[PDB]
């Protein structure tokens, strides 16, 4: 019956049920009717009966069963036994062939350098056929392969913080009830973002970080309070207590911070944490947010070395921190100096998300977004959501391989987006293979939002939408150039394209997100690891191609070419119409800078300007320094990485550069980085006209 | 649920299990192992099968979902034995009309850190040289943690130079710190510290003399309350004040250490090793600081007061400091007593004891290991900063069971597996200076072992001139003094004597090794963290069973009074005080068992004022498991599958709350189970005093 769908590992075929009967009886007896007017009554009967009972969806391994028993039911047991001997042989056959046991760096690296080798080998083997094909080919990218198929792995999550801290949780061998204080929550907090991360492959995030620690300022407040009403005399309490609960609160905040930056997982590099905030209106979330901002302005130790993680996340809100006369003003300098002297924070726009994603909420990883959700209560919810997986789409190498015909690109485009499709619906299925005690921390104890059980599926977090997938992609830039030449951005030809293809992508995006009931988006690929093979391997296949492949890498999705110096403001202009188009599952914009912490008037027109049009903004200003002679500046790139243009000083010992690479930032000398990403961002040029040098130098 | 027949009958999760139940029980008897991994299985087909229907189940497909979990979870050899099983009695339940025939429970960075772990020892087993290799493989030798080992030049321990490296700070992660300005401050270093060194070592670590370096931090918050109070408060308070805040501050700069330490893990995936030891201080700061680590180790892990696993807090006992009544510190010493009635920890040592038995007073290092008295070029007396480098077991009832009777032949294998341990040693010290100070910064390169290196230096400098200790491993005196002079020798004096010569020999071998080679080489009663579970079962294989050797299913842990007798305390101290003093003083501990005596400590400090002139180092058990369904606290009886509440025979580890010590370190069963070997111990251990093991009974 049509009402009945099927599950693959597609519609009810009951000639495919009946191919099943027939080509096992043949392997003893040959084929003849004398006895087929009896198997063509087997087949009907194992299909009204599933018909009777499942009417929503059926998986493979159901189906086989349901034969099983048929059989055996109908007198029937010469077929059946040799039946089961080949559907039982066959499925050790696909476990045992994925399996583990068939055969100057710090240490754990290197336990996790193996054991990363070892899972995207039989990761690979896991994959179903042509999409692993595919990958392997270069046509799309699979992500992160070190951790999954092989483990049931989330990429990236939006931690609930406050459904934890307030009723308590377990973590380690410990279980805790709520914090009575904010040194407490904040190192709650660093520890429960350190289980998390090694719990995942991705980033995660603290939206509303004040927010949610305001009530504990309080706490701390009325512990004060009472200490000094019983020390201190009838007149100076308030004072007391108001300094000391900022003291706390500023105490806190360094804890915090520095805990982030010290403690690892079994990678063995930092977590890929983030925080946002902006959204406080009493004294203690205005004072939460004045803390997070010194921190992060007075530096990282004797050194005051610039701060790499948590990244903070500001928030421009109109009538709360906009203008002159907005109460919260004072914050929004605070946070002009710490742009214009650390590159953070980045900030975000109230309308301009909301409107693009349907509520507000922190960008989640290193540039994922969120839709608007509510559950079956109606109330709306943001922390505590989470996206699968990711795959990225190869558009140059579609562009290329058309041979500058625009249908065939179409028709090919549409072939690789099947393809996508495919891979993205088994990383779903893959994940929802979890278990919630394969992390305690995720799905046991609030992690997501819910507290489930052993006994309950880990299903009930991602239906109904809740949970996201993107669909990635990259170099539309070269995509336009396949037809239009270098210079395109002046042609409203190859822009409408472009605007098209994302279009296209967005309209497949929702048809899928409709029929499978996940919220499929497309993303912006923020090319962690992407252009470093994509180039290479496109450049082995197609050759030396003008302004396309002779750059080293692929200009990272949307944003304009880094070879070209336009003004900040033509370039959000030109940039505001992707994320409107239907590119919203990710995105952020860059504005290269001089050297402007003499001079942080610029940034603050640049965001005024932005407020409206975009929705996510970041600053690249030449903060580097040299501590050998004391330079403070931009760094010459060579192909070694960088040095300081007055002593010729490359050490990371006592230099500090930082350069933002993904969304994130990353100290390249500590940590080198491919080729491409070097290529790419030695390629960078400065927006706006003005010297990239503070201090000249001894 | 519709059964075959039909008709109506509830869904029960037993049900599930208990055929889970028989389908292992064909391949092997139920194992506490076993259990927890039976009941992961169990635990998603139940999961599945409410998922798909919601009105009604039959059985023809909860068999397909097992049959299919049982594949899903790698788990080939009990589902290999589940579907003929299963296949077979459909067949026969088929009746004609007229004539009828004629894995996925363990954490994600667990799996992954077995699988690096497989691969690692894969590689070592060929890294090694030939003979130690077949030794380690044929159950001669133990080459302690191969999956670690030679694959990366680790090391065992590290005395984590707390008080140098604190003081001069130091660069941990992405970030360089300074000295702190407070004590939270210092705790929240040292809690990361702890964290990173065990992050970069296969082995346990400790910090001694905690308040001693603790108390300049204690000073530095008391003035800076004090400063605080000039401005603030009045001046007939200001004093008092000063000393409040201070001492609510110190609190909580343990009480952190208490959970952080506990909360943090390393790639393992487990809680790390680590130690804490103190007693030594003076002054008010030192005082105040080893009350608040007494008192948050009384008060309990979370709302529902759980017994802290880790740090392992280690006393110290000085005559004329906090042993007498009319010693300054007295109360400490009462309310050490107290904590370690109610709370298994902490143990003790005898400052004369230890200074006497190993040249120097330290804290004993990581689970059980020990160091010597060293001095270094400036003549300065260094204790923390030293570190371990590797272990390995012998198998002495081997030895024993190849003698036949003949002491001669026995002492013959008995130098020929010390000439091959020492190549396995020589071996292992050799692959672990191959390692590079920049390998992990953390305790080459600041300050952790002691000196600073650069990166252009080699590690040797923090190795030779008998710095780094290296210790050989054995286990089994009981055993092979069984062997030859029957399970009863323990009022012969020719078997204690032969069981001494043996130590004697260990450490004569040990001492010229040391001589040649100029690394520490002392004997090590290693514990049976794993040993005899493998000893134990490799031996039985090739000998069989023997009576009272391996009838018993495991192997007595080094020198210690036979765990099935049950002698008073005092007979067994004074039995095993002559084995460290003839030489085994590379590590040891002596443990003590006793009912419940909450509210009787008098008769622990009288052991403790008993052994503190002869034994050296002291660990005293008493059983604290408790149970919140039924409120019962006490002992518990040891059922083949882990623990089981003896009123209301509950077993759920999000209810239950035991804790046994299992070879130094107390463990958590029915968190992580161990083998199938070392339960067989701890349900064979009695009680060494007269009295009840039980406290309050349930409702
Ligand atoms: N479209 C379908 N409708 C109903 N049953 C199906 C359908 N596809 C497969 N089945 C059932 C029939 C058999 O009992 C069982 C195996 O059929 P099969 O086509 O081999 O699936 P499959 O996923 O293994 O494809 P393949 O074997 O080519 O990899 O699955
Ligand atoms: N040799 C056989 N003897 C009896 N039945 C068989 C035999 N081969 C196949 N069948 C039946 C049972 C299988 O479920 C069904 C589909 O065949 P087949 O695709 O080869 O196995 P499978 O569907 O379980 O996995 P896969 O197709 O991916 O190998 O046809
Ligand atoms: N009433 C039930 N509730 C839940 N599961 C059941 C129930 N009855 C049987 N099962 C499941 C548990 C096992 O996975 C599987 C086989 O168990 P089994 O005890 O042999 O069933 P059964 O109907 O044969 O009982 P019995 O042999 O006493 O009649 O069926
Ligand atoms: N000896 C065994 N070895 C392995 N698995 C077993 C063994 N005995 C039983 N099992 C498994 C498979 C059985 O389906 C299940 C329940 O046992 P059993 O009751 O004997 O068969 P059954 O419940 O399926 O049918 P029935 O109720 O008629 O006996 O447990
Ligand atoms: C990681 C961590 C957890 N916790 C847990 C332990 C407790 O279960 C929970 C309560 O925190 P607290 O607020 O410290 O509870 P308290 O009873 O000690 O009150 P006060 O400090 O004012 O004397 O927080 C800490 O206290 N400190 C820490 O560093
Ligand atoms: C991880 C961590 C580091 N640190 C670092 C920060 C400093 O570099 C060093 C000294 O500790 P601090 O006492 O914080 O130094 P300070 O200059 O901020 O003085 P005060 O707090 O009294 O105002 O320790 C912490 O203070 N707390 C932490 O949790
Ligand atoms: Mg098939
Ligand atoms: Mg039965
Ligand atoms: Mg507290
Ligand atoms: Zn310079
Ligand atoms: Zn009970």
């Amino acid at each position: 019956n049509p009402d009945i769908k099927v599950i693959k590992r597609v519609t009810f075929d009951s000639s495919k049920i009946y191919e099943a009967i027939l080509k096992a009886s043949e392997t003893i007896t040959p084929i003849t009717p004398l006895i087929e007017t009896k198997l063509e009554g087997i087949a009907n009967r194992v299909v009204a009966e599933i018909n009777d009972r499942f009417s929503h969806n059926i998986k493979i391994y159901e189906i086989q069963s349901i034969v099983e028993h048929e059989l055996l039911e109908a007198n029937e047991y010469a077929i059946a036994q040799e039946y089961i001997n080949y559907r039982t042989k066959r499925d050790f056959e696909r476990s045992q062939a994925t399996d583990i046991n068939f055969t100057s760096d710090l240490y754990n690296t290197q336990r996790d350098l193996t054991a990363g080798i070892v899972g995207k080998s039989v990761g690979l083997k896991m994959l179903p056929p042509h999409v692993a094909n595919a990958h392997q080919k270069g046509d799309i990218h699979f992500h992160d392969l070190d951790y999954s198929p092989y483990t049931p792995m989330t990429n990236c999550c939006l931690i609930d913080f406050k459904g934890m801290l307030a009723n308590g949780f377990k973590i380690g061998n410990a279980e805790v009830e709520s914090p009575k204080s904010i040194q407490t929550a904040t190192a709650q907090i660093s520890q429960i973002i350190a289980n998390v991360a090694s719990s995942q492959y991705g980033g995660c995030t603290a939206d509303r970080i004040d927010e949610f620690l305001a009530p504990y300022a309080e706490l701390n407040y009325k512990k004060h309070l009472a200490d000094a009403k019983e020390w201190v005399t009838e007149e100076k309490q308030e004072d007391y207590a108001r300094a000391k609960t900022r003291k706390d609160i500023y105490d806190a905040m360094q804890s915090l911070e520095y805990e982030i930056n010290t403690l690892f997982t079994s990678n063995g590099q930092t977590p890929f944490t983030s925080l946002g905030f902006g959204l406080g209106t009493n004294w203690f979330e205005r004072e939460i947010q004045k803390a997070i901002l010194q921190v992060r302005i007075l530096g990282l130790g004797s050194e005051h070395r610039t701060a790499i993680f948590p990244k903070l996340i500001f928030t421009l809100k109109r009538g709360l921190n906009l203008e002159p006369n907005s109460p919260n003003y004072d914050i929004k300098q605070l946070a002009l100096e710490c742009a214009t002297k650390r590159m953070y924070p980045d900030v975000l726009s109230y309308d301009k998300i909301i409107e693009l994603t349907g509520s507000f909420k922190a960008p989640m990883g290193c540039r994922s977004f969120l839709q608007g959700w509510k559950d079956e209560n109606g109330v709306e919810v943001n922390s505590g959501r989470m996206n699968l997986g990711v795959v990225t789409l190869n558009l140059p190498r579609i562009a290329l391989e058309s041979k500058g015909d625009q249908d065939k690109f179409w028709e090919i485009f549409e072939e690789r987006m099947g393809i996508a499709k495919d891979a993205l619906v088994y990383r779903v299925e893959r994940v929802k293979e979890a278990t919630p005690a394969n992390a305690p921390i995720l799905y046991q104890y609030g992690a997501f939002g819910q507290r489930l059980r052993k006994c309950d599926s880990v299903d009930q977090l991602f239906k109904h939408r809740r949970a996201t997938v993107s669909l990635g992609y990259i170099g539309l830039y070269e995509v336009a150039s396949v037809f239009y030449g270098s210079d395109w951005e002046t042609n409203l030809e190859a822009k409408t394209f472009t605007l098209n293809i994302v279009k296209a992508m967005k309209n497949a995006c929702e048809s899928w997100s409709d029929e499978y009931d996940y919220h499929f988006s497309v993303y912006s690929t923020p090319s962690e690891s992407l252009t470093d093979r994509f180039c290479r391997l496109d450049t082995e296949k197609f050759g030396v191609v003008t302004d396309i492949t002779d750059k080293e890498y692929y200009t990272n999705s949307f944003h304009y070419d880094v070879r070209k110096n336009p003004t900040p403001f033509e370039k959000l202009e030109f940039e505001k119409d992707y994320p409107e188009a239907g590119a919203t599952g990710g995105f952020i914009h860059y504005c290269e800078y001089p050297v402007l912490q003499q001079n942080p008037k610029a940034l603050e027109a640049v965001w005024d300007f932005a407020y409206d049009r975009v929705g996510y903004l970041g600053t690249n200003t030449p903060i580097d320094k040299c501590y050998k002679c004391d330079f403070e500046g931009d760094f010459t790139p060579t192909e070694r990485g960088f040095m300081c243009p007055n002593c010729g000083n490359t050490d990371p010992k006592t230099v500090d550069v930082v350069k933002r690479t993904c969304g994130y930032l990353g100290n390249p000398q500590a940590r080198p980085m491919v080729k491409g990403r070097h290529k790419e961002i030695s390629a960078r040029v400065k927006h706006m006209n003005g010297s990239t040098i503070k201090y000249g130098g001894k």
